[PDB]
């Protein structure tokens, strides 16, 4: 029995964790092999222009105690890669994965090349993070573990004037219409991820939570005019499909939880909770749901 | 910006478990140094858990009956004791992912990470807190007995927590590392209950704290009270009482936002009687109380929004 919000392990990224200094700007870079990646911003835009001024000792790279040797560096994207003199004995098996919004990932929220938490987030519809970060966790990273292969999904670049966060998959591609620099850029409004509150609901019903069922089932098409008043994503025939799994585990169709979720966006939760939440969660995506409520361990 | 439930980076810790099997029964144990610590109820069969006498099962058992595997490599247990709810079992190998650590008894309202672990394998990791009643509302299934909660300040981890059991309100129990447990439980089947749980109040204020600093005042009134009358009022709800110690405690947060404790009190009085009236505090619809003042000032910035 529980349900809390959790994070993969963090040990494996642990070991990647490095600390890159250029001039005065000190940010955190992901060291795999022989290369550590980081934000093109630490050269801080004509980034290709100020990254030739720069010669591989003006970089300064700090693993614990130890300072690795750059030999060369490039850039792909808004990503800084600096390829060093070592190879990272700790490196993991491990992919670059670009995600998708709805997706959820673990963070381990670095300063200066020294990681201090690791908690857990979803890709927001409008490509931003709800993270927590503070001045210096620019190069922090987002990650899931496949068995023993870590995929990281997202590496930090920059905070919002509403709180949230902006960054790019490993490959430098950003999620969102977000440029790297000092200028107006704003979240697009936000939407609730439909398939992950149902998923919760799921969730709250394996741990003997039922109050919100009724006799009801509804069709998709009569939901989404529904979930598109309320800002809630629309519902696909994939995210049914992908429901299939917890609805034949709970005996409750997804369509039959669809008609609970209107009812609970037009009537409200009356004073109760739903898993010690007085709001519909949609940070837990099906498979997370799945995982936690039968231990898939790494 | 942002505030988040956060967890220690479980690194330290996932290089310490490993599973232990005793007959039918397999669950998980702490490998620090040469010492494998583990829930003395590995030695006991579903019907022994009713009157299980540990120590009769105990002396019936030679080194070999217990395995140990850290990984794909076994173990050679060389002795074993039993210090109180924990069995601890001296290894032939030292662990060498063996951090600095120390062994601390927590109070209730504080706040530790969990590495969730089935057969020696570290599945998740969550933060949470020792409630008032001495349970933690954890996630856990069968197999994650011997998972452990641990807090890294600094470089040292301070291993506070061994997980045994699940109550009947799905609610968990467990021991400090020198097998003690939190609370009035036995590790019997026994009929065992949680008392009624209370909201942990210094810990609540620390978290309206922690939304000024983010830049939230919304909830804030013009109004003071004395500790007593605050006491009075908060207790009608289920909240635990205010000491002079919780005040003392919050006085940093209190002089980084420039709101006096009694009058965060006085704020705290008017939410419980208002509710939110369709707002939220920190993306919450719910008074927090799941963070301490210590860990607001580790997440939060030093100066205020
Ligand atoms: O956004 C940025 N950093 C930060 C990231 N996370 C949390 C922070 C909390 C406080 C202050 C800065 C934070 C920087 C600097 N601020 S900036 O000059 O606006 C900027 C612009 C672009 C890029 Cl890609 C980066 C940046
Ligand atoms: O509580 C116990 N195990 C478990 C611990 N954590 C989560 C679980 C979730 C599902 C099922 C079992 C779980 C066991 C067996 N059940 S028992 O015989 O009641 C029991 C009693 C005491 C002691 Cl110390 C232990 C136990
Ligand atoms: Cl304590």
């Amino acid at each position: 029995s529980g349900f809390r919000k959790m994070a993969f392990p963090s040990g494996k990224v642990e070991g990647c964790m490095v600390q890159v200094t250029c001039g005065t700007t000190t940010l955190n870079g992901l060291w795999l092999d022989d290369v550590v990646y980081c934000p093109r911003h630490v050269i801080c835009p004509n980034y290709e222009d100020l990254l030739i001024r720069k010669s591989n000792h003006n970089f300064l790279v700090q693993a614990g105690n130890v300072q690795l040797r750059v030999i060369g560096h490039s850039m792909q994207n808004c990503v800084l890669k600096l390829k060093v003199d070592t190879a990272n004995p700790k490196t993991p098996k491990y992919k670059f994965v670009r995600i998708q919004p709805g997706q959820t990932f673990s963070v381990l929220a670095c300063y200066n090349g020294s990681p201090s938490g690791v908690y857990q987030c979803a890709m927001r519809p409008n490509f931003t993070i709800k993270g927590s970060f503070l001045n210096g966790s620019c190069g922090s990273v987002g990650f899931n573990i496949d068995y023993d292969c870590v995929s990281f999904c997202y590496m930090h670049h920059m905070e919002l004037p509403t709180g949230v966060h902006a960054g790019t998959d490993l490959e430098g591609n950003f999620y969102g219409p977000f440029v790297d620099r000092q200028t107006a850029q704003a979240a697009g409004t936000d939407t609730t991820i439909t398939v992950n509150v149902l998923a919760w609901l799921y969730a709250a019903v394996i741990n003997g939570d039922r109050w919100f069922l009724n006799r009801f089932t509804t069709t998709l098409n009569d939901f989404n005019l529904v979930a598109m008043k309320y800002n809630y994503e629309p519902l696909t025939q994939d995210h049914v499909d992908i429901l299939g799994p917890l609805s034949a585990q709970t005996g409750i169709a997804v369509l039959d939880m669809c008609a609970s979720l209107k009812e609970l966006l037009q009537n409200g939760m009356n004073g109760r909770t739903i898993l010690g939440s007085a709001l519909l969660e949609d940070e837990f995506t099906p498979f997370d749901v799945v995982r936690q409520c039968s231990g898939v361990t790494f």
